[PDB]
């Protein structure tokens, strides 16, 4: 460990790895430290779809960095693979977006106006995925709301970022930011160090550090539980979706199957109920999987804010300060967007300003 | 691996387990010999209880049950002594719940029973305060207690192995033959002879009857399980009904089953399985929803025609003899089944309605 | 969760548990803050011997040792009552192996103790006749047993709880403060008033003493470890040398370890750690080698300047306690760290030598 | 299960996968029985190195047959997801064959006239891997001698072949072959099935079928013990090698590190002084292998031959079975050739006449 780097990334998930990886991309001499393991909580739980197209929002500026984030995906697998040796596991499936009413038919043919979205018949749906729930009324088919494997996205980046010379230290919680000094500085249990950019990105713990530098931004974990299955016997291309919930198809053969929504609760193993209603609804989407052998059970905390979005952006007090958090149902698809936003505002570059005004941190 | 041995036991689940060290209790020379591991197949994906009391009617069926519940009693010390291992006994005993007066009907008939007794609603909740305020009392059985499969299948076998008998594991035996003045079996490793052949493979001995020229069949009857941490409330005593339970471990861990699907040889759990054990169990303990899930597991119950085991001689060749087919009560009836195929390969005396009941040639 | 507590206990692993015990136990209206699940890092790790006799000189550390030893005595029927929960308790005792003159010489200064014995290569080989045949004989000492450590931890919060303390896991305390007529703790989920606050957090504990104006260190030595399954051969007693050790449990599993990596912070073992372990476990017991691996782990031990944890008050505040680094016998030391504790706060008149010896301010 | 199928095939490792695949692509009604799972056993223990210039071996039959099935892999895995959606994992890195002493390079240098083999000197490797032991004399590298993860390759294979109509049944073991009848039948605990071609394929445990139809070849079970690390630190692009042990870098950033070989032992579990050794041998080949976490430490049974070939064809007696069993340490380079030699053995195809002959049943 070395007194002093330029930048100092705080946590190791999906959202600090990312900034990481574009911050040694520009040849800032960065360290990132983080508690456990690189990827280890929320960014692990996650399912990797790449959705801009939820909750079939209003079309604003927080839809535009979805779709940027997206079209920034393009060439990531490649442009990390080869300087990390580690596959993001891209697969190119596309989503269904059932319906099962009458009127999930009509909120979702608001959409159809879109070019990566159009409409599919009960019978186009079933052409295509037999094994589809026939209950049906016909889907949304997005052929770019593809998915990846978060763990490794994650691995990848923060691989990369090594690589161009970055330093990372697991298992090195940071317990406080100081802010009053020229330089900023941060303890940990193995000493100080000294920054000249401080990066929050340590997820739905985060607002431990918004309190210390006198920011009442407060983070509400919602927790998610999912499984998986072997699908051995059935055909499954496209990623199935219904209310919150879906059914994701690997390259491996597994199926992810996800996601309660259970807010206030810190827990990060699943408890019985929570699994139960999980099987239960994904019966209803595709009622072959009830034969499938399960695989794994686990649990996550999704980081909640108080509007829904994430906070990206400078501490309005101190422009050394940023922070990079809150991507509730989104930190997957939104990663390689903050990243590059995160760095460009510590490099003083232009950035889009419809995105920094959406994700600023003083949002009264 | 010898040329010969006086007693050869083929599988070693808790039965073959079992006889082996009843066998080498008696100075046979004895091998056995399992495909996979010790326990590795149904021993590991039992819950353990040692219930008896499953009324229906009292045959010859459950006093053998109740002389191997019997049997039981000092196993633990008796195992521990030679083996160094725990067979994890749980004393607590047993609910056996009811949600409807059908349900307190057939109950309160195992009444006349020493062992047994009919408790109230409120007397059950004053007791286990945490069992469903739907249930309109339990039957009480004082001594259906639990152990925990593996740790009894092992003792057992590291018990034999001290007093002499050798262990084959990842030794599949290919064919037992009858012909000649001794028997053998073949192996891959070869091929040994033996004076006794004791067939205890659980599901899978449908194999060794048809090479024997007996038409017996094995239905395996899958069960599907899960496991939660029980870390915030008091649990005594195991809760039971219509065939599901929950077991309370001395770890803090909840054992709790089970699925029945009959012609089903897969060994993992499917989904539908798994929600409806989560289903069932919260209708008889409502926090459960609230516990962490630890594992998931399934196994193959060995059934039969009439449902009862195959324990004893082939009827035309007193050398070779079957212990399978325990049903839903492998655990409990493993100490007498040992007992028995000992005896019976010792040329000692036994219970003659026992020996009738679990004969080979039945119709 | 409440607005105030009498008591908060910040840690949940071996120590934190048992003070949360002892301060129920009193009818101090108590709560518990664990960063993830209760016992879920370094008593995780550990083996769970009980060893006191660890020479070298006999000092007020020696007495506490065995003061928590005696405590053991009825402790597992005491917390499983409470409970449901077994600790696992293991009296076979243990061998301090000998392998030159040299070990011989300074083994035999424990000898005027009554609890200790020396034991020739063949006295030695005859009670453990797999013992490395290259010793000198051994140390025997009947009472250094084992425990395991996650189900005395888990046996202790169980306890605590069903006694009215309240626990909250998946809930880090991030700072203490200590300005007003009450201190107070800020958890993500809230901040909570207190009348006492006690500091168990392991060798995470210098974040408190920190911001309490002590400068008090916490060094990790990381400890590697490993398990075997012990199929084939009798092992009673536990095996000890130059710090490393081979632990028989009661389900047959060996445990095996350890290194010690100093200024390490992960918690997940090396391959040239695991390396290590192997290489001196054969010279302990030659057999390991054909024995199929279990598992592999790792845990901080947390260390201190002088080797001794801090058990006690604030200087400065006598709301404030601390209960942190116990290096290397944080499991055995336990139950008197957690009535000291309990004592100290209930203002009850206590060992001042154990006090002197365990005091923050130290030079 | 139906009574009567056109080809059966006796058991689910790789090798009875590629063959079931092969069958069902050419619409023969097949079925494959299994005991355990798919893939469940030596298939699951296998690095996956697909190395034809292994033990730098004399050029033969064994060789070109080798070479032909590396390049039947080439496109093998596209063939496979479009099929199965099931990837196979394949790294296209490369292999080092190290050498430690003078006798090493003099024996290695013995291939540099193959046009897939140069020769690198001690300094040209390290610029390549520059975490390669420093006391090497340099190395053959080889760049077609690439890696697959073979529990995928397996299941690609088996979920590919049920697509085109093929039926698959786990957990059912074939008791017995008989024989005598106009038909072949096979009995399982679930019954009996009539067959007109019955393919043994059951790796080490085949020796049962051999005698059950009177031929005495045995099989010698070679049990080797692997483990995995996680390299989240060190740059490794290419496969080490050295006196048959290895070190091989996944997609994932783990390094699978093998092997020993315990001949005789049928046990399939590591014991320790297996896995101390193989992490004593992984150490002088890359000396940072020491500070990697583990991961996974398994075993597996290679399934031994008399004079180390497979068996790969008729019985001498009966051209309506087959056997394609005892490949030792190449099984998963070899699949997808055995798979269709066997196929085309079975349709009355013509086949390569020197692979006929080296791996005939009847070797005298
Ligand atoms: C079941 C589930 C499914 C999901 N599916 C999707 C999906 O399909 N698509 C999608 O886009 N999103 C999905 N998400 C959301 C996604 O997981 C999160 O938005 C994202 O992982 C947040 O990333 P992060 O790096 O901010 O958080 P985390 O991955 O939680 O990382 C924060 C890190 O900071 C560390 N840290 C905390 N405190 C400190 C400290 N004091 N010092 C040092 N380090 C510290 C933590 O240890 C942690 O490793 C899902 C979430 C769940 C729960
Ligand atoms: C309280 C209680 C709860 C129970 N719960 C369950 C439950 O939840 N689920 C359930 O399924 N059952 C349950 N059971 C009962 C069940 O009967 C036992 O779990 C089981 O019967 C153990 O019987 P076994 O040793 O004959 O069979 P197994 O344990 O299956 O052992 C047979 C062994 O034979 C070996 N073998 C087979 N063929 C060969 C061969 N050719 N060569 C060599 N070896 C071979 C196999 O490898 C296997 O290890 C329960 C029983 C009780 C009493
Ligand atoms: C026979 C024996 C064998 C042993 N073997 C080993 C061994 O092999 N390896 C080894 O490493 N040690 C070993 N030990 C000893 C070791 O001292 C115990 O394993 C350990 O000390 C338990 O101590 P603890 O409860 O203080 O720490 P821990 O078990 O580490 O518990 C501290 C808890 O505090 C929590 N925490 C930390 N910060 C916060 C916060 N800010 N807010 C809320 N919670 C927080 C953590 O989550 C943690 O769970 C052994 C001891 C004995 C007696
Ligand atoms: C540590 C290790 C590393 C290796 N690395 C490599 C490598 O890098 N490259 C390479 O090319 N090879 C490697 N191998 C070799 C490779 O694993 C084998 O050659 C190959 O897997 C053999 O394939 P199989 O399908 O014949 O055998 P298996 O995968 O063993 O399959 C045989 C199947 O038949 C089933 N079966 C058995 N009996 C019956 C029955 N009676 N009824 C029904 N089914 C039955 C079994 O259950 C099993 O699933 C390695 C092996 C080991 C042990």
């Amino acid at each position: 460990m070395k007194r002093h780097y330029e930048a100092v990334v705080i946590g190791g998930g999906i959202i600090g790895s990312a900034i990481a990886y574009y911050l040694a991309k520009e040849n800032k001499n960065t360290a990132l430290f983080e508690s456990g393991t690189m990827g280890g909580r929320t960014t692990s739980a996650a399912a990797g779809m790449l959705s801009a197209h939820r909750e079939c929002e209003e079309r604003d500026a927080f839809f535009d960095f979805a779709m940027h984030s997206q079209r920034l995906y393009k060439g990531l697998g490649e442009e990390l693979y080869a300087l990390s040796g580690v596959d993001i596991r891209q697969h190119n499936g596309g989503m269904f977006k059932l319906a099962f009413s009458e009127e999930d038919v009509l909120q979702l043919r608001q959409m159809d106006d879109l070019d990566s979205v159009s409409w599919y018949s009960k019978e186009e749906v079933l052409e295509k995925e037999p094994y589809a729930s026939g209950d049906i009324f016909g889907a949304s088919f997005i052929q770019d709301d593809v998915h990846v494997e978060p763990y490794f996205v994650c691995k990848a980046y923060v691989k990369a970022a090594k690589m161009l010379g970055a330093e990372i230290f697991e298992h090195t919680p940071v317990l406080h930011v100081e802010r009053d000094g020229e330089a900023l500085f941060i303890k940990t249990p193995s000493g100080d160090v000294w920054a000249n950019h401080v990066v929050v990105a340590s997820g739905v713990w985060s607002g431990m550090f918004f309190k210390q530098l006198g920011l009442n931004n407060a983070f509400l974990p919602v927790k998610g539980e999912c499984l998986s299955v072997w699908n051995d016997d059935i055909p499954l291309t496209k990623t199935l979706y219904h209310d919150a919930c879906y059914i994701v198809p690997r390259k491996s053969g597994r199926l992810v199957v996800g996601a309660t929504m259970k807010p206030g609760d810190w827990s990060e193993t699943p408890d019985l109920g929570g699994l139960e209603s999980v099987m239960k609804k994904a019966k209803t989407m595709l009622p072959a999987i009830q034969n499938m052998k399960v695989d794994r059970f686990w649990a996550g905390l999704r980081p909640g804010t108080k509007d829904g979005k994430p906070y990206i952006g400078r501490h309005p007090e101190d422009s050394r300060i940023l922070f990079a958090a809150g991507h509730f149902r989104n930190g997957i698809l939104l990663a390689p967007a903050t990243g590059a936003l995160i760095s460009d505002l510590i490099m003083n570059k232009e950035v889009n300003q419809d995105w920094l005004h959406a994700f600023r941190i003083d949002r009264k």
